[PDB]
């Protein structure tokens, strides 16, 4: 089998009257009665790169493999991809057990990195609380950083910063307040002490950081992605609509189908969220990176807002960073980490992304299993009913065949207590339009296009499944084949059993543009 | 000064309401969730407390796990001195409650071999013998370990876990015995002297009130505390014995039951019924039940307390980084917020304020987070659901109380002013979770303090003498609250507020609602 | 009622907000009546506008308003000829207890049922702003 593969459901429990009443019925002692619908993106790196590790991670519920292009060469990551694809395809000899797995390319982005600390690349220095530290743009100091002077590469840092602004260094381990501006320098006072190292990430709280959207390194990384046929791109440090447009433009005609997830990493991104969301295919709320750049008592408000708007607009949203960080060192997570993951699933996220945990952790395989366990337990606390009733009200009244059918499918999934909604689809769009309305039941999305099978994991509650059977001549039999394929998948997964009811979305003519034909089918 | 800016028309759907959250605009609502600070070494002084009350402390907790009766008597005296410093202007007088947190029943280990402070390495896979023989009680080491709980052999089976030093070390039982256990170390660590032992999912049959606590609870009654946080509650009869010890003399002292273990969560319903309120101790649960199921417990317990209309308090692991640092982490702010949004009435700061380097900033961040989180609450559905789920009765007070909340939404009221002796009339309003603050006016100083337990009650102590003409005595107290509310910033000249009063001085019920424009 | 409440325009008028709450409560308490003290009749009309189930016993000293009230549905007007008591609170209690006796005689309610009562607070305050839930003596 796998560990995470057999998610048996026990549908037909009549859903509660009110959201309050639903919380009151949560029994921690009973097991979860629902498929884990929230996708799981694991970052691949040193500890999980091998073909044998990946096989077990896919079995334990990995869906997307992220590659971090901040570090490593093109040759290095080409083999990381080859290993993912070998591991994924190991299960292909039984199409029922074949879970597809996506490949994500996370850009380096624009960044502000410090210089090399005095006697060699690895040596640190103590910045203590209240000491003066000079920041310089003069390249003479770029391998001569110490307690007193610090280089960094961003040449317009003097222009976007004023007196009194903060500068967070090494992902907010150290924080500095500017006392005096200058021609090509700043004089700062250390507030939070720490061990400063070589080439560390600097952030500039609420500054219009005017770097290029796509650095010249990234223009090569994005072409490598297109060349390697990645499925999605996590574009870093997005500030505005035109940043996303230039990420699109670089991918071009050749990789137009590659999905662009914009990462909201800074204050400017959150302010311009609406224009970014419109231009982006999805969103990634990078919480740790926001925690530097905006106040701690306002980050949860940003997360909720962004997750909210993405749900309304029907685009994926991903909750990244600071998920299960203790599992780099330890075999289990803390109470507060499990609660943090849960509350992100309940806020409405589609996917959860494990950063260090799986890339360079001592426990990469258990990290996936805890993520899976938390996401499935959290699923029981979701009151799917109001998510839907609100999403139906807020949607604009149109006479589109597909969207009216898609709603009715979800509608019926509640009234029939359906085990699933089976959706036949080439592009994935028909399945996405169903998932937009947040059903309780899993959406088994059947397809022949292998990319759409991979790209589907971005959406919540879609279980993609790749049909490799040849197209039957009689159109009606080709449907019956693919439907009966999903029936067998769903029975094997445990979503439903002999004699339950499921909803099925299909076309009517092979040639009709729309997925317009809904039917209520009892399971053979 | 929590200025409100009422009259913003509330959103259509909860989804739409989340979508309207702008982090850049300031919060448009009074911080309704109470703040309980634990007083200790860093915050004990009269001068520290004055600034903490100013920055939004409501309840002062005293931890009776540590310290003497003489020590805590003076901690209380300092709270009362600081509180009363503001009494010379009754408009600015915020009352402040005193909470007595019991030690409880516990399982403590012995003293490690050569001295009280000296550790030993338990390594992963080594055998460790647990013993009830008192000969070893000051001779613990890598091999043998004493502990005081004499029936430990009876409640544990082969294969059960034993977490030691608040879950730093964990041991699996291999062999039971007459008066011993043989365990295998799973999580290694530095074992010390007198450490807390827990027994995951065991019917731990210790006394509900230890003999130490029977003296601590009489000291509480003697010092006129306002509430008692009873520790390690497992079942209804535990709460009943905490009640029985307080007795006739301290019958008015509120008993908040702390749910610290697996058995408490299983029997939550019977405990909630017998308790005045609840405290979800999250860190202590995180030891005894799995980490992927604690948030489910918190949500359930906070849920049921909201339904039943009793206070619930979210304690432990709130802002722990602020022991050492002047600000909290992103994840701590999010953890506090999500507990306010889950539906908690109060938030309790443990170390942060007791023995922290930054006790005063810890209160200010708690206040800031709780006020920002307030904007994310969709008060409307909380109410509509609570109204539906409530049982149909023709009680005068409860029907009036609902109508007051009802009207608080339709008039976009700045407040609900409630006159009350016992506090009950104000509690019945707060039960239905209005958006507006509830200014609860009273002459009884204890009810003013005990009100902070409930969410959205702003208690205020009227020290004026009782006017002969009953109607003027009402008008006085109402106009007192009007001035408080204007000073706080809850509302201004020309806004509307709801006012609950009696009709006869003698009528049992708070039955008279009126919609009043602010003079 | 639920439709008439939705379609009504949101205002912070004391009288209209009280009047709705009176009807609201008339359903939740299963009230036998809504007793309304009124000179012009308007306070009773504003209650009747929202179409309660319970009868509205409208108490008044103005004999014309007692007659003109029959136009409105569910108002049972009743003319109090007692003189105005000096203590305002007793003058209310008189008129309320007058309607209680009318309502018991009509059969609208009996000893121990609940009724809603709309009054003023100051003799001088423009609004009928004071609602109370009263058990029948």
């Amino acid at each position: 089998a796998g560990t995470a593969f057999i998610q048996t459901q026990q549908l037909h429990a009549a859903m509660a009257d009110t959201f309050l009443e639903h919380m009151c019925r949560l029994d921690i002692d009973s097991p979860p009665i629902t498929a884990r619908n929230t996708g799981i993106i694991c970052t691949i790196g040193p500890a999980s790169r091998s073909v044998e590790t990946l096989k077990e991670m896919i079995k334990s519920g990995m869906n997307v493999a992220r590659l971090n292009f901040s570090h490593g060469t093109h040759e290095y990551h080409a083999e990381t991809i080859k290993n993912v694809r070998t591991a994924t395809e190991s299960f292909a000899s039984d199409p029922i057990l074949y879970r597809p797995v996506a490949v994500a390319l996370d850009t380096k982005g624009p960044e502000i990195r410090t210089g090399l600390i005095k006697g060699s690349g690895t040596a640190e220095v103590e910045l203590k609380k209240g000491a003066t530290l000079k920041i310089t743009l003069d390249n003479a100091y770029m391998e001569k950083c110490d307690e007193n002077i610090l280089w960094l590469d961003y040449k317009n840092i003097c222009k976007v910063v004023e007196v009194g602004s903060k500068i967070y260094v090494d992902d907010g381990l150290i924080s500095l307040q500017v006392k005096q501006k200058g021609a090509d320098f700043l004089v700062t006072e250390v507030e939070n002490g720490g061990s400063l190292g070589s080439k560390k990430g600097v952030n500039l709280p609420g500054a219009a950081v005017d770097l290029p959207a796509v650095s010249e390194k990234d223009i090569q990384d994005l072409k490598f992605g297109v060349e390697q046929d990645v499925d999605m791109v996590f574009a870093s440090f997005i500030r505005k609509a035109s940043d996303v447009h230039e990420v699109r433009k670089v991918l071009g005609e050749k990789g137009k189908n590659i999905k662009i997830i914009s990462k909201i990493e800074n204050h400017e991104g959150v302010r311009r969220f609406d224009e970014i969301l419109e231009a982006s295919d999805g969103i990634m709320v990078a919480r740790g990176d926001l925690g530097i750049e905006i106040p701690a008592e306002k980050v949860f408000l940003a997360q909720k807002m962004m997750i909210g708007r993405c749900n309304r607009a029907g685009k994926p949203v991903i909750c990244a960073t600071q998920m299960l960080e203790s599992m780099i060192k330890k075999p289990r997570p803390t109470r507060a980490e499990g609660s943090d993951v849960a509350n992100a699933v309940l806020d409405g996220a589609d996917c959860i992304m494990l950063s260090g945990e799986t890339a360079k952790g001592d426990y990469p395989l258990e990290a996936v299993r805890m993520q899976h366990l938390i996401a499935r337990e959290a699923e029981a606390a979701i009151y799917h009913l109001q998510l839907f009733e609100e999403l139906r009200r807020l949607a604009p009244i149109t006479s589109d065949p597909t969207e009216a059918t898609a709603v009715g499918a979800v509608e019926a999934s509640f009234k029939c207590c359906s085990g699933a909604i089976i959706v036949l689809t080439k592009s994935g769009r028909s399945a996405h339009q169903v998932a937009r309305y947040r059903p309780r039941a899993p959406i088994i999305a059947v397809t022949r296009n292998p990319q759409t099978a991979r790209q589907a994991h971005l959406y919540r509650g879609i279980f993609p499944v790749l049909c490799k059977d040849p197209v039957q001549e009689a159109w009606a039999e080709d449907v019956d084949l693919r439907v009966n394929f999903a029936m067998n998948v769903g029975k094997a997964r445990g979503f439903f059993k002999k004699g339950d009811v499921v909803i099925v979305l299909t076309g009517w003519r092979p040639g009709s543009g729309f997925t317009n034909t809904m039917r209520v089918v009892p399971v053979p």
